[PDB]
């Protein structure tokens, strides 16, 4: 009930398979003075090693068809087939604590301007009178109102978030827009 | 120092254990013309394979007591014993970029209404005068103010977020409330 | 079958390959125990083990994939997470759904008056109480000048000193007396 392999103290002992003259795979204690135990394909160069404080495989690791990658990323059906890094980015609001100017100029009553970021469901700050930032969080394309410094601004988000239009304002003309980074 | 297994080129070579007449487990290169090396239980049908570009197990994979599931979900004490998908959902604000109406009507000064979701710590838009949406983010049940289109609205979130009351308004009567999806 | 290394045992009895160096049990592979079909690759010296069981495979210690690590508490470390553990990457990268708030200042700051607040208020959700006992919401950006038509009239305020300073620049009948912040 035991196939007994015996070597001298601290000497290698492993099972080696060769097909033809080719080293194919091995399992066991591959080196003298080293107690790591390895299961290795020479042909694939793919390895599992039992080491002192952990086990390791040297390439990506599949669990069924889910994948644990060598960079620590995970892919599987639970993440909608995405890698986890992308699932997270798409799924949850980023704590960037940074903003970006998407537009600068002057947009009086009736004037529509155009930006290269989708402004829908974003945190924005609009600068109108008195060199202050007026906060707003947009929903989808639509009509919004803010009692911005100077008086007030009624504005429209249109064109799938790329259009920003001053519908009407009372002494509160937008001259800059920042957006919180995603 | 080596147990040497030798085969013809590209022929299977493996070690097979049988208990009585039952195939029980094997290790090695299980098939001709295929360099994949496998450690397999025939009884359990549970397998580790070393392949060209990855190593793979065919069922859920435990690391101590933590679990990496075949769908890519992970369970562990670091996630409070939850699966990671649920930890994430519970822990972080959802980037849903979508909204839902929670009430529609007319709530003049003093009028209280029931809303369809708990509005505490939520992103909301209230429509009052002039067909525009006024943004607000609520905290707990309490008293809030917004200089909404038309003038202003002092409002109350009550009844564990299920009640919305117009305390007072100046020419700014609410008629619709949207909430950002969670 | 003459070119397979065949290990044959009685039904439901252990059979494994054991390697010993000198007198020391060093490693084994196979069916370690009677009446039990679990198959194990184990180092006796390291005490590190892989086991194939009925419904799962298991390693008994942290498991590395290249240099990435899946720990026994379910945490993951890797270059994708900036070399951080995923728990910290998540905490640092994404907005907490805390649904709770904390008071960061209480007092009375009229026009021109500046106060110290107890948290960095940059890129935070805050609520300022001015006139009429109501909360006025604002989300801040970095240090800078901001405006809110808060209950009473309006308030132009400044976040300064790396988020630790709050100054009433000017107000119209809307003097701040308390500020709450959403918990991170």
């Amino acid at each position: 009930h035991v196939l007994q392999l015996e070597s001298a103290s601290d000497k290698a002992h492993y099972i080696l398979s060769k097909d033809g003259n080719r080293n194919n795979w091995y399992i066991g204690r591959g080196s003298d003075n080293n107690n790591d135990c390895t299961f290795h394909s020479y042909v694939h160069g793919t390895t599992l090693t039992l080491k002192q404080d952990y086990a390791v495989v040297n390439k990506h690791f599949h669990v069924g068809q889910a994948v644990v990658a060598t960079d620590g990323n995970i892919q599987g059906t639970k993440w909608g087939g995405k890698w986890l890094d992308a699932y997270l980015r798409d799924s949850f609001v980023a704590k960037s604590k940074a903003w970006t100017q998407v537009w600068s100029g002057s947009a009086g009553g009736g004037v529509s301007v155009t930006v290269s970021q989708d402004l829908r469901f974003r945190n924005i700050w609009i600068k109108c009178a008195n060199n202050s930032w007026n906060f707003f969080r947009t929903g989808p394309d639509g009509i919004y109102f803010i009692a911005s410094d100077g008086g007030w601004l009624r504005f429209q988000i249109h064109s799938n978030g790329l259009g920003f239009k001053n519908i009407a304002d009372s002494r509160s003309v937008p001259n800059a827009i920042m957006v919180e980074n995603e």
